[PDB]
């Protein structure tokens, strides 16, 4: 997915679980891409919904 507009400083409430290539089930797409960012491109996306 594209990340390239992130970090952001906050993220909202909307939730649109995805899953992480660490087993979490991130709540949206600003937490996953937030993420990415913080982990120095090791994330990925596994896929939609919860792991």
């Amino acid at each position: 997915v594209d990340c390239s507009e992130y970090p952001k400083p906050a993220c909202t409430l909307e939730y649109r679980p995805l899953c992480g290539s660490d087993n979490k089930t991130y709540a949206n797409k600003c937490n996953f891409c937030n993420a990415v960012v913080e982990s120095n491109g090791t994330l990925t996306l596994s896929h939609f919904g919860k792991c």
